[PDB]
């Protein structure tokens, strides 16, 4: 797993991968609209038979 660690962990800190999905998700700058797109998409759509 330090491989992978050394390989995205080093470039993306915290929060900021929510970014790259919302951002993957809505192209066009919306701040707003981007993060609630990325935490609506994490819990609507990721393993929602846990929650």
């Amino acid at each position: 797993l330090f491989d992978n660690l050394e390989d995205a962990s080093d470039i993306s800190t915290q929060e900021e991968a929510l970014d790259y999905i919302g951002r993957l998700a809505l192209p066009g700058q919306p701040k707003e609209y981007r993060l609630r797109r990325a935490e609506h998409i994490i819990d609507n759509n990721l393993l929602p038979h846990m929650g």
